Protein backbone atom coordinates (compact mmCIF):
# COMPACT_ATOMS: atom_id res chain seq x y z
CA UNK A 1 0.00 0.00 0.00
CA UNK A 2 1.15 3.42 -0.54
CA UNK A 3 -1.56 5.36 1.44
CA UNK A 4 -1.92 9.36 0.66
CA UNK A 5 -1.12 11.75 2.75
CA UNK A 6 -1.72 15.44 3.56
CA UNK A 7 0.83 18.22 5.37
CA UNK A 8 -0.65 21.39 6.60
CA UNK A 9 2.67 23.06 6.60
CA UNK A 10 4.62 25.58 3.87
CA UNK A 11 7.57 26.21 2.35
CA UNK A 12 9.20 29.43 1.68
CA UNK A 13 11.96 29.92 -1.36
CA UNK A 14 14.21 32.84 -2.08
CA UNK A 15 13.81 32.63 -5.58
CA UNK A 16 9.77 32.81 -5.59
CA UNK A 17 9.85 35.82 -3.09
CA UNK A 18 12.96 37.38 -4.93
CA UNK A 19 10.77 38.03 -8.03
CA UNK A 20 6.96 38.53 -6.51
CA UNK A 21 8.35 41.31 -4.78
CA UNK A 22 10.29 42.38 -8.31
CA UNK A 23 7.39 42.03 -10.63
CA UNK A 24 5.08 44.54 -8.12
CA UNK A 25 7.49 46.71 -7.25
CA UNK A 26 8.50 46.68 -11.57
CA UNK A 27 4.65 47.11 -12.27
CA UNK A 28 3.96 50.41 -10.23
CA UNK A 29 7.21 52.02 -10.85
CA UNK A 30 6.29 51.75 -15.11
CA UNK A 31 2.48 52.43 -14.63
CA UNK A 32 2.34 55.18 -12.00
CA UNK A 33 5.33 57.57 -12.60
CA UNK A 34 3.94 60.21 -10.17
CA UNK A 35 4.36 57.70 -7.18
CA UNK A 36 7.37 58.84 -5.04
CA UNK A 37 9.81 55.90 -3.29
CA UNK A 38 8.30 55.90 -0.10
CA UNK A 39 4.54 54.71 -1.05
CA UNK A 40 6.09 52.42 -3.64
CA UNK A 41 7.89 50.89 0.17
CA UNK A 42 4.87 51.06 1.80
CA UNK A 43 2.35 49.47 -0.37
CA UNK A 44 4.72 46.59 -1.08
CA UNK A 45 5.10 45.71 2.19
CA UNK A 46 1.77 46.11 3.11
CA UNK A 47 0.05 43.81 0.61
CA UNK A 48 3.06 41.01 1.33
CA UNK A 49 2.01 41.41 4.59
CA UNK A 50 -1.70 41.53 4.38
CA UNK A 51 -1.56 38.39 2.37
CA UNK A 52 0.55 35.89 4.11
CA UNK A 53 0.22 37.78 7.95
CA UNK A 54 2.69 36.80 10.67
CA UNK A 55 1.41 36.19 14.37
CA UNK A 56 3.92 34.32 16.08
CA UNK A 57 7.50 33.73 14.97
Amino acid sequence: SNAVLEVDERDQDDEEARREMARILKELKQKHPEKEIEQLIELANYQVLSQQQKSRA
